[PDB]
């Protein structure tokens, strides 16, 4: 069973870097859009009895990328692949994980079912918005952590002697605590409120940030709305400075303008989504980690062992 | 089980015309795009134990409309609809009906499976690109015919005395021969072959078109490449004039410019796709026909005594 | 389709209270254990073309109750029920909602699939451990909220003037903030982390509790380890007093001894699980609320105008 | 995973020729019919973890052959085969591919679903009546073409200097055009009408047939009704002579009598269906092509490469 | 949902007798064979939102009848039936119920799955070869008993005073003992073993048959090999006379000649299979019993207060 | 694909003996019960792309053992096992194989469906209560026979010169006849009735038992109700003595007391269920036969060949 890697249109540079890290070419496939906006996929060479891995992130245009992935998985099974894995570095619809209003779609579950119907045997992903999304799949899911790559970034960039990890929202405490333990840093919480959409009010601080290098971490940065509020709150609480990181650098709508305007020193994210150009933006490549996971899925070696427990 | 009608963003005017024909309101549902281009759907009122009909055509943006339909079907079942029908007036991906090259998707079949997985109990549709696409569905499909509205259009709009109906494709003749039979006309057909998405090559023309008014009938008009080449080939062959009709007026890319430029006298299509205004374009509404079919599906009355 | 209600052995008192609220008898069904500890279920009368509701909570013995529910669902479909709803007032395995260690079962999802395979057409439940568990089901779930009965309990039973609602867990805030909002109170939360099945470590306390009457609201109380540690941590932080409420009063192992010993003034829970008598324990019945939801599911009326 | 080949009762000679071309014995299986007309299948030896290929064509008695195939696929999965392929050289029910009347079965789709339920992992077939029938299967389908074998036959039999390929029906133009391009021949069309079921009227001819060796090709010959009409029309249009070929030589009811009575010089068909004895009947064996396809399915080599683009 | 009854080609007389007992017409459907022995089915009128019952027994030609049933079920669902019941008065392949040799089909289970895939929502059947075959179906099965019509036949047709009921097979005793109990008679049984499709070897005879009138009751009579060997073995053992009854009078190959030749006095069977005339053969119609069961399934009334 | 064997809590000694007979360690897995009586399973090491076999018998507590098995099968698929086999040495619910009352569960079929839903690819079992239970599974089932091990036991224990096999119930004749043919013994039948639950009446005897060593065999001994009645009937018919054997020594409720009180010389059963201590109880280990079957399933060798036709 040859190992074969293909890409949709979402993140061909990540797919290419993954193939190169495996010492393999990126498989040849074409995606066309007809004048009627219908899609067409075709594998240019045989992938018969292949262990096929198809890379696609849920970035704009999202529904074209979802359909391209469904059609490439379908076409791979139809062309007699032995096994088909959906490599989905950023699964945006993991945010659609609950029925928080009546009569909506739990779209993360619907998409799991659609991927299974299309013929996916497995999923490989990173930093799901919520860990319960794993249970929306019947097929095996290998869920990679960005914890080691994000902690490495900070360890190489900031003054650890004078640093603190800050959660700006109750939901951020678990991921922030993991980072704090990895860097040997104190953990603080900043309870803030957007009052007049130009001012944010510091209600409560637990821990110390005054004159400290504050670190914030999230699963994703979309519009940078939460990043901006936390940084403003932290400078109002007298932080020296703020470094931010996330797994998914989605960077849509006002994100780039907001980051340029914010006093935030730097914003780092992986390449699960194609990076955008910006003076304070940094990229943390996960091509080598996805390549190692794919190698281990293919050979039946331990993907769980890739979650290291190193302390800086 | 109350009759409930809802619309996606593809063709709200047709859905509204269907609701009005049934004497019902169009049900309230929200579709929005988050900043990250992710879709969100919500039914504003209960549809619990409803006989739910969701109207969506496959028109640009097609993948957004496909996903909005899948999400509306899913959310209707999740909101305890008694039955959910995907009313798909135009199913574009019916053209993806065969494996004409290795290692492609038969995307019509894939989408049938996605619609079933999303929770569709049935489909209502009109003029599938090929009749075999009916077999891509496990759930029941009511497959409506445009033949009555197209027959009526030619019967009253064109001189019939020296007319021939032309099938623009040799593989798909049943439609042209049934229309030819219905208007008491002879039949010609074009043997083409597609060169690109936008260009076709006429390899042969069978039948008598010399000095005749030629009536092209097709399933759809997309780029209008097949239409204007068939008109070029009929005029070159000595046709007096050409008229055309299709169910699906998709009219993308160079279509409206190509039709306006072509010597074709008039082009009729239904409103399965939102009509685009043009001097030589005519709309044949199928709202009443979709309404009558929905009423009949709802009540358990014969749909065949209309359709196909 | 007649409305039919049945009970497993887990919570016959709640099922009986639901039946009485609907003005119906509790349907007759036998469950027995053979000498070899194999289960046997039998419906004593026809439920053919019935709208069948089977009440079972996940309380000890939990695997016997799970299997009795699966077997009652299966036998109801095999006896030609028109529709079968698994009414699961307490779904314990909602706590098994994530893969927080390698090579485990996401048991909430497994059980959703087993319930579907057994033949369940729907689920009715209350206060799932996490809202994402709704997405583990393909069949529709009506997910009832305890917020009205818990709000009413605190509003009338405790002094509100100097009160704060405390979320005993930082990841699950929507419940505490909606209760805080509803009572016009401020909000504190505990950032914990579980050390064992019976012990939790409070890593941080956010909000103002000094000299306040603290209202703990949680989904469930199992061993009461999280409850008494949160009370220890609030009193240590200078709270005047603590009251607590949860939907699911599971009260296993050292719970009743731990609550009686704790300075907590009172602990309210619903009857999703059969109440256990204790001087500081109060029962908030949800029988009327399950009855109203079943009537509405049966008739196709809005459940959301109660729930969630 | 050993390669194992078995046969139902429909076309044991083709199954035997396929096995022999692979250098393999035909696997031992018995099919009994009890006095009550119920069927019984049994594999005489282990096929555990085998790559098992079961040959059955849809020839009379068709429903016994369909049920035998379903039961052999079922029994193979039940006996712990690794993989089961339905080798269906002639899939008669591909003609039942549309709802052309209300309240009928689209029997080609129903049979696809029944084969999948029985436990088929894959299908290997040749010349489906319509190409849309491929999309009635969820399991992979390898669809072989008879184009190269039929074009070879004509290239070895007829005067190519004076030959023309004729389509006698609009539906026949695509297959006829492919043959014409392969043999470097002109393509003609003959519009004819059966008027008084003893006479057929030539309405229109496009291209030339007068004094030419006319070639006609179809997917199948059942009753030879369409073959007879085309040949009569072509001799009325002054053709020298007519050679006919098809993939599936089904040859039911009056076919043999009609062919003997027709001026048609010769009628060639493959052995997807067991050939019938007749003076003007010729057989074009596809045992070697099915054997090559099976070899390539088994080894994960390119079945698509078997579709050659050779011109005579 | 209107009650609609249809027949395959296997047993149109029984279907007609069922329709007449319900006061309904037998619905119109065409089955034809194409020249190439491919089947074709068509419903002549709408059965949309129908409660559809399709009658087919597994009698020669059995594979044609199986396929005609699968195709009628499929086409009924494709024509938007509300519910489709496969009424299978005789399910021959219930005899293929075990893996008694390696690498065979358990064909009863395969056919249950094919019937489900074709779209059957339920089965109505009578006297399955083994009761376990009920477990081969996921969809509900109403399994009718012949015991009332067989009991009544022996009670009025034979002298009971010196009678014994004989089970012709030691593994299948529940039928003979329930009939023995119902007629107030003692019970004997034959321990056989099948040598071929047409021959059985009696290895042991248990019970008192000397000078008695022996009543053989079996599920079916196929070749009559087991019947005439059991009669040979009872007369050899000193029985005065033998009578026999079975549900399914299949009567293939040498059966009618073997019965006529055997000293057996009379052989009764139902019309699950079209009766074959013979001097010693009697028909016990089960049309009224199938009609009553269909009416009850249709209306949601108790079938068990008849069946099994 | 490594061969990997794990155990639930039901019969760890049998699982351990099977692993040892394969020359393999018993895989490490933990099962916890939380205070709320909920179960938790975890595989301590990778079983990725493993051929995994999970041993569990349906012994008390039965529903905890059923759920543990479902959860271990689920978790194995979730941890990316290549193949998962449910090794179920005693399938108690095979007794729940018919609808003998209205509105009950055919629980053997329900459990088959639950095992398939959990992700079982295959079942390996021994002495099903009824052979029709095989057809309740869609997944392959290897059904082992205890016939050779039970016949060996008697051949090593009893005076074959003066022995007879007795069926005490019509349903017992087939299994008793097989034993009789294997030991070259006559077969007798004893028709008895429990009249006053302290007395049993011999209605009929066919064959001879007077002064003979009577052998009785069953699929299982639960409460020993049927064993006791047969032995009492046989001593009333003047048997010298009675030896009993079964596959499944379930031994619940009064079984041990009843066997001690009965004149039965000895009662032998396999270790499909953990043996209970008793003076007249003997164990016939099937660990070596299950190990051989697992070896052959894993390697694709003939499991059917393990059914020997030896005569003593
Ligand atoms: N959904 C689609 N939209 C537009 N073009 C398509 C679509 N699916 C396939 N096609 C293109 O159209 C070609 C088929 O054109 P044609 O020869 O008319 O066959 P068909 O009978 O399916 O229309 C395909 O080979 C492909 O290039
Ligand atoms: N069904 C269950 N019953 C009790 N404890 C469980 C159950 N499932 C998992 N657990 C345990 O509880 C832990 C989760 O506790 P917690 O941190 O509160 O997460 P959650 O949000 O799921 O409660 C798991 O890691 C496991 O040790
Ligand atoms: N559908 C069937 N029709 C006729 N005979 C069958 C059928 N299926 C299996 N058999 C044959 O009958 C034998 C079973 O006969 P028997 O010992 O009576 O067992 P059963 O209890 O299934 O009748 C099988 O071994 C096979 O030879
Ligand atoms: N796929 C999605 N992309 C973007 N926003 C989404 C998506 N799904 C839901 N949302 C919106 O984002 C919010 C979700 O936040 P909530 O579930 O309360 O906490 P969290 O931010 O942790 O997910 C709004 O409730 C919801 O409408
Ligand atoms: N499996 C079959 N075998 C034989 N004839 C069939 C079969 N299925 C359908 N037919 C008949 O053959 C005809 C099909 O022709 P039609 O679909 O119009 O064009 P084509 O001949 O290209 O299939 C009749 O419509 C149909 O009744
Ligand atoms: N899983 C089970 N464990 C124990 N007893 C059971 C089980 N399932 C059914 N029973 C009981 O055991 C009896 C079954 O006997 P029956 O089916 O008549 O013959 P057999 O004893 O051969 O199975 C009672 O009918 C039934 O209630």
């Amino acid at each position: 069973r040859p190992l074969l890697i293909f890409s949709g249109q979402s993140n061909r540079p990540l797919a290419q870097a993954i193939a190169e890290a495996l010492g393999l070419p990126l498989g040849k496939s074409t995606t066309l859009r007809f004048a009627n906006d219908n899609l067409f996929v075709r594998y240019e060479e045989s992938l018969r009895e292949g262990d096929v891995f198809i890379v696609q992130s849920f970035v704009p245009p999202v529904q074209d990328h979802l359909m391209e992935l469904l059609m490439m998985v379908d076409a791979a099974k139809g062309a007699s692949a032995a096994r088909v894995t959906a490599v989905i570095p950023y699964f945006s619809y993991a945010r659609s994980d609950k029925k928080d209003a009546p009569r909506i779609s739990i779209t993360a579950r619907l998409i799991a079912d659609l991927l299974q119907t299309a013929g996916a045997d497995r999923v490989l992903t990173m930093t799901l918005h919520s860990p319960q999304v794993h249970g929306f799949f019947k097929i095996p899911v290998d869920h990679l952590s960005a914890e080691p790559v994000i902690a490495n970034y900070f360890a190489t960039r900031v003054d650890l002697e004078n640093a603190v990890v800050v959660a700006p929202d109750a939901g951020d405490l678990k991921r922030a605590s993991a980072l704090a333990r990895r860097l040997g840093l104190p953990l603080a919480f900043i309870d803030k409120e957007r009052v007049s959409d130009t001012e944010v009010r510091v209600r409560m601080l637990v821990g110390e940030v005054e004159g400290k290098t504050a670190l914030i971490v999230d699963d994703e940065i979309s519009t940078a709305g939460s990043l901006v509020e936390a940084v403003e709150a932290l400078m109002q609480a007298g932080a020296k400075e703020v470094y931010a990181a996330a797994t998914h650098g989605v960077y849509v709508g006002p994100a780039l303008d907001r980051i340029a305007k914010s006093p935030v020193k730097e914003v780092a994210a992986t390449d699960t989504c194609p990076p955008k150009e910006g003076p304070k933006l940094r990229t943390l490549t996960v091509a080598p980690l996805f390549a190692e996971a794919i190698w281990r899925i293919h050979r039946g070696e331990s993907v769980s062992s890739l979650f290291t427990l190193e302390h800086h």
